[PDB]
């Protein structure tokens, strides 16, 4: 209810939203059915089109016109965008050579370059190249400004999660918009595209850019447009606000285009009907730039051209049906499509069982086009678990596919040829980024990056301090000519101890046994290895900093260095370099079940073999792999109890293959590698290092905590003609966070040889170094010759394993 009796005279696209029941004249009024009676007439004028003509030139103003071609239009700020071109012999912005914008070239009384954020729904990354012929305005922004070959969306790659990630710099799990569709069990409410509930404020967490701006005294232009306001009118309105007096003019503006997503759904990402929507978007950008140029603002404003996700080929026939797997189909609720989320239809049904549902959904058909997960077992890179709105059971759907509950759903609810929502590493889900203006670099291509990063940069562009977020601030400094953010390294909280030899062998009663009984040339030599004489070789980038309060030791050895935790009874990290020439050897049998006391570490701070013997499910592995020891004598070090970690037999198959085969392979392909491995404990799946009291599982009868995951960080020279250990320039990294699981149900091929499936598993759980920092509270690459910004970029890098 509004007294829709009031008027919109001199209120058209008012910047503050007014309190019902007085009627509203803002760009959002329709979506709340609250516009004044006269809104359409006053604010949505259409008369005479969107363009001047030779004969409308110098005309007498007629207020009914959509836009003006009279002399005064300029001062008034309401000409058609093509006025100067038609009436004053000016050229279109697209037809001008580009010229470096070294400084903001702004009208007097602008305190900062304005930022215009132009967002295009479903604009797949490859459109920049594949549609380059029909998008000349966008092509000029791209090639003249700063661009990435693509931008990585967040999962799920849907419109609401991604737009709200752009606004906030947060993962969906933190900002709370975890899908286009959602059930919040605490509110007992549902969120849907259709309806009122989505307008309620309790859905939207974090602090979006417009709120950050207001709180800090930067005026923001209402970001949101009622769907039936046509594009031309959005543009003109923005150009209007830009002519406002200094004290009322917004500094930041948003345009949203429903295209090309809307057509891409109907016709597929590359349907022949896709050319026109791309031409129309380019024309809109052309109108913006021509209008900016008319106001002499085209070398003053920073423009960001950004998509929320791409678009994949998806059809009705590529549907998997849960009713083909589950006998109990009507006792579950499915959130369907390009992802699945399952819960109990009724939480009074105590006979519902997630374990049995997971099992009936696992590896059932030879080419199953979805894989079920407990949310906490999803790839950590997705950051999709720590929200009560995310169901315990998740289905990751193959690209090109849909999951539905029953066939009735798919034909009693083909229509569509395109969809999106899949895993965010999927090529067809990648979207765009272009930045153009005084603050962005000129003719510069930057590497791909993730959209969680942009919030920080839009804050930089506006001189705002960002609210706490998931971007890594400074990792996108290389996009910017100035306004860079110069972060310092987090300070180390705990300093390590460096223990010497303090214990006698016979003080250890651990049930551990080792067959190990054997000069001065090589007795001084082992001692210097233990003092750290090869640390320079195996610790290339400094030791990681521990960013929390704890008690740990640095342990030096011939082949590897480790930071051993006295609290968790194992290393936090283990570091070693494997050169291109290194050789794999086997574990001798006088050594197979050997575990040796470490005479630098008390019995009390050590694991014991007995607990592994008692624990019928749990076994153990090693962080530094004995396969890769440098000499028979060094190989004993690999068997120290301080190199030992708890491992399920199922997981050891994974680990042994990685250590025995893949590490050498990466050293061959990359010209040496540096490896840092270690355990992760994330029992509450928040993406953050657990404290000791969060640990849910210990090796039977002991205090040895069981990791949920195992990481490795594999670094080399980007220029691979130099060995990892003598690298003159930038670095190259890949990492993983492997789930530590008692079975291999995740890999449907796992009863075959590891060469068939282990590597694919690792690819799926590829990670950013930054993900591993959050999960461990360590800070890596402390001592390089590289700039800190270049290091933040490296730490945010993700090796996706998709082709070109
Ligand atoms: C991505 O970046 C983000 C942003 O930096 C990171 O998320 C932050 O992580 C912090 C560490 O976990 C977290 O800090 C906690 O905040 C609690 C108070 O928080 C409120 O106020 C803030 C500030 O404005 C607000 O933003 C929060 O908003 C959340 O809550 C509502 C949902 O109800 C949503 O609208 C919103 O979307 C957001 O939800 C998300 O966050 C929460 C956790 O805050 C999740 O549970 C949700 O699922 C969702 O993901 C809040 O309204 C504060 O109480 C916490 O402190 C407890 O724990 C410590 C123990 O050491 C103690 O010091 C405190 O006293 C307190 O303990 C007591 O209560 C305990 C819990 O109730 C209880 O167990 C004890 O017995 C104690 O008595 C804590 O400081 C911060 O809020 C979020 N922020 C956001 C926006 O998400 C994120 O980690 C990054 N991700 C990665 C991978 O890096
Ligand atoms: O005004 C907006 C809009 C803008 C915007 O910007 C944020 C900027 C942040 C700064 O940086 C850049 C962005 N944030 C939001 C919300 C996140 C706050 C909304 N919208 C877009 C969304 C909905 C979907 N839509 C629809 O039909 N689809 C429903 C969902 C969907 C899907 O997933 N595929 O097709 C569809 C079709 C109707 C409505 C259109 C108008
Ligand atoms: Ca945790
Ligand atoms: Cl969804
Ligand atoms: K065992
Ligand atoms: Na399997
Ligand atoms: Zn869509």
């Amino acid at each position: 209810w509004t007294a829709t009796s009031g008027s919109c005279k001199g209120r058209c696209f008012e910047l503050q939203e007014v309190g019902p029941p007085d009627c509203r004249c803002d760009n959002l009024c329709k979506s709340y059915s609250s516009c004044c009676h006269d809104f359409d007439e006053l604010c949505l004028k259409t008369a005479r089109g969107w363009e001047c003509t030779k004969d409308r030139c110098g005309e007498v103003r007629n207020e009914e016109n959509a836009c003006h071609c009279s002399e005064d239009c300029l001062s008034r700020g309401d000409c058609c965008t093509n006025y100067q071109v038609v009436c004053k012999g000016e050229s279109h912005w697209v037809d001008d050579d580009c010229e470096e914008i070294k400084v903001p070239e702004c009208p007097a009384g602008f305190v900062r370059p304005p930022l215009i954020i132009f967002s295009v729904d479903g604009f797949r990354a490859s459109y920049m190249k594949k549609g380059s012929k029909v998008m000349p305005n966008i092509e000029k922004l791209r090639s003249c400004g700063t661009h990435a070959p693509y931008m990585r969306p967040v999962y799920p790659t849907k419109t609401f999660p991604n737009l709200y990630t752009l606004a906030t710099g947060l993962y969906p799990e933190s900002h709370g918009i975890v899908g286009n569709s959602m059930y919040d069990p605490v509110f007992d409410a549902s969120f849907h595209l259709r309806g009122r509930e989505k307008f309620n404020h309790r859905w939207w967490g974090g602090q979006p850019l417009w709120i950050t701006a207001t709180k800090q005294g930067v005026r923001a232009g209402t970001f949101f447009w009622s769907v039936s306001i046509p594009h031309e009118r959005r543009i003109l309105t923005i150009l209007q606000w830009l002519s406002l007096p200094d004290n009322e003019r917004p500094s930041v503006y948003a345009f949203y285009s429903e295209q090309p997503d809307f057509s891409g759904h109907k016709y597929g990402p590359f349907g022949p009907e896709m050319t026109n929507p791309l031409r129309e978007i380019d024309k809109t950008v052309g109108q913006l730039m021509d209008g900016l140029k008319q106001l002499r603002l085209h070398r003053c404003v920073n423009v960001i051209f950004v998509g929320d996700h791409g678009m994949e080929d998806v059809t009705c026939d590529r549907t998997e049906f849960l009713s083909n797997y589950l006998t109990n189909v009507d006792d579950i609720t499915l959130v369907p499509g390009t992802l699945g989320r399952i819960r109990a239809k009724s939480i009074n049904n105590s006979k519902y069982d997630p374990k049995t549902i997971i099992a009936a959904l696992t590896c059932k058909k030879p080419d199953q086009h979805f894989k079920p997960y407990m949310k906490q077992h999803l790839p950590k890179r997705l950051h999709y678990a720590n929200n009560r709105r995310i169901e315990d059971i998740h289905l990751l759907v193959d690209r090109r596919w849909h999951v539905a509950r029953k066939p009735l759903d798919v034909y009693k609810k083909c229509f569509f040829q395109g969809d999106h929502g899949f895993d965010n590493k999927v090529n067809s889900m990648q979207t765009v980024f272009v930045g153009y203006g005084p603050t962005f670099k000129y003719r510069t291509k930057v590497p791909p990056f993730e959209n969680i990063e942009l919030y920080n940069v839009m804050c930089d562009l506006l001189g705002l301090k960002p609210a706490p977020n998931n971007g890594t601030h400074g990792s996108l400094n290389h996009l910017l000519r100035t306004n860079t953010f110069r972060p310092t390294m987090p300070d180390e909280v705990s300093r390590p101890n460096y223990p010497g030899i303090m214990y006698l062998q016979s003080e250890f009663d651990l049930g551990c046994t080792c067959d190990d009984k054997v000069n001065k040339l090589e007795e001084l030599n082992k001692r210097l290895h233990t003092k750290g004489s090869t640390k320079e070789r195996h610790l290339l980038y400094g030791r990681p900093a521990v960013l929390y309060r704890t008690s740990y030791d640095i342990l030096y050895h011939t082949d590897f260095e480790s930071g051993y935790s006295e609290i968790f009874l194992m290393p936090l990290w283990t570091s070693y370099t494997i050169s291109k020439q290194a050789e794999v050897s086997s574990i001798p049998e006088h050594l197979t079940n050997c575990v040796r006391p470490d005479v630098r570490v008390s019995p009390g701070f050590s694991q014991n073999c007995l607990a592994y013997k008692n624990d019928k499910q749990m076994s153990y592995g090693f962080l530094f792999p004995p396969y890769l020891s440098s000499s028979p004598e060094a190989k004993y070090d690999a068997f120290l109890v301080t190199n030992m970690v708890p491992m399920y037999p199922a997981f050891k198959r994974v680990w042994a293959y990685f250590q025995r085969v893949l590490v050498k392979k990466y050293a061959s392909e990359r010209n040496g590698v540096n490896v840092i491995s270690g355990p992760i404990f994330d029992y509450n799946y928040d993406g953050l290092r657990d404290t000791e009291d969060e640990i849910k599982q210990y090796v039977e009868g002991s205090s040895i905590p069981v990791p949920t995951h195992y990481y490795s960080i594999i670094t080399s020279c980007l220029d691979f003609t130099q060995p990892a250990d003598k690298c003159d320039g930038p670095l190259s990294v890949s990492s993983f966070i492997l789930p530590h699981r008692p079975d291999n149900d995740e890999s449907c091929n796992s009863s075959e040889d590891e060469s068939k499936w282990v590597e694919e598993l690792m690819k799926m759980h590829t990670a950013r170094v930054r993900d591993i920092e959050h999960l461990t509270g360590l800070d890596f690459y402390r001592k390089t010759s590289r700039s800190y910004s270049e290091i933040l970029t490296l730490k945010t890098y993700l090796h996706t394993y998709e082709s070109e």
